[PDB]
């Protein structure tokens, strides 16, 4: 049977945690299926079936600057790296949904944070009170699983099928950073007093949400040329989203204020400080094979800081 194979630079390369996709558009269908192949198996999915998903999960991403459908195949690189340096920590169900989860978990993303949706007052934040975003993602998943041809879950029993789409929708809330300082503080407390068990489940739910971030937040884990040109594509959503506060009668906050371009690179240390650097370390103590996401995210710091300095 049909293994997909990959250049020898990326069968190598995306082996490792900082590896970058690539401008490629159309090798990152084959990348996917690879590592599906890897982590899961060649006999998880129907090739065809998986194949026809992947380009309607496609279709369903925008031409937006950074939540695109390269962001969605990065954070399921990041989410491969992670499974295959954890070989036995995770189920077979887990394996499965967690790819799925990763390609899905900005479905339909249209540039804007939950809050902005909320001042618009847009049909979605009335329909999702919370995670507005996410709830969103989720559902654009469930809708693509059931066009016909695309049920990539269809030899599971039923209790197993509602098991991976319950495993997909908490992987994808997990990514409302908004939920992500609890959920890290919880497994802080849990791993210290030494209470976290991956045998519960509701602790496996725990780490898993934090995976989620992890992969999601993985542009700062990246070689620095990387992170940096990620930084603009990042931005450049960010300041359209101010200057859609602006036209609503509202100042934005700095981190969507154009104006403050300037001041990004002391942005980029508080959100190392408050965000990044908190959430790989506590992965690392949880999942001690993921540490060079930690090292990597410290490197870019340590860019930033140059940056500061005008040493870069
Ligand atoms: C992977 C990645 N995720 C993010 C996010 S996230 C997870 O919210 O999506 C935010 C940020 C911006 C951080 C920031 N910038 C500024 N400023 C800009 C100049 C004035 C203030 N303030 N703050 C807090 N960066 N980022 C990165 C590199
Ligand atoms: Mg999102
Ligand atoms: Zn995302």
């Amino acid at each position: 049977l049909m293994q997909f194979t990959l250049p020898v630079r990326l069968c190598k390369e995306i082996e490792l945690f900082h590896f970058d996709i690539g401008p490629f558009e159309n090798m990152w269908p084959g990348i996917f299926v690879y590592m599906v192949h890897r982590s899961c198996g060649t006999s998880c999915f129907e090739l065809e079936k998986l194949c026809r998903f992947i380009m309607s999960v496609k279709k369903n991403y925008r031409r937006v600057p950074y939540h695109n459908w390269k962001h969605a195949v990065t954070v399921a690189h990041c989410m491969y790296a992670i499974l295959q340096n954890n070989h036995t920590l995770f189920t077979d169900l887990e394996r499965k949904g967690l790819l799925i989860a990763c390609l899905c978990h900005d479905l339909d993303h249209r540039g804007f944070s939950n809050s902005y949706l909320q001042k618009f007052d847009h049909p979605l934040a009335a329909l999702y009170s919370t995670s507005t975003m996410e709830q969103h993602h989720f559902s654009q998943t469930v809708s693509i699983l059931q066009l016909e041809g695309h049920n990539i879950f269809s030899t599971l029993s039923s209790s197993e099928y509602e098991q991976v789409l319950e495993i997909i929708r908490k992987a994808i809330i997990a990514t409302d950073l908004a939920l992500y300082f609890g959920n890290r503080k919880q497994l802080e407390e849990m791993y210290q007093t030494g209470s976290l068990n991956l045998n519960n489940q509701s602790h496996r739910d725990r780490v898993i949400g934090l995976m989620m971030t992890a992969c999601d937040l993985c542009s700062v884990t990246k070689l620095w040329p990387v992170t940096k040109l990620t930084a603009n594509d990042i931005y450049a959503e960010f300041w359209a989203e101010g200057d859609e506060m602006k036209k609503l009668g509202i100042q934005p906050i700095p981190m969507m204020d154009r104006d403050k371009k300037d001041e990004v690179p002391q942005g980029q240390l508080g959100f190392y400080n408050a965000v990044a650097i908190p959430c790989y370390t506590t992965l690392t103590q949880i999942l001690p094979p993921t540490e060079p996401l930690l090292k990597a995210c410290r490197d870019n710091l340590s860019q930033w800081e140059k940056v500061i300095r005008g040493e870069e």
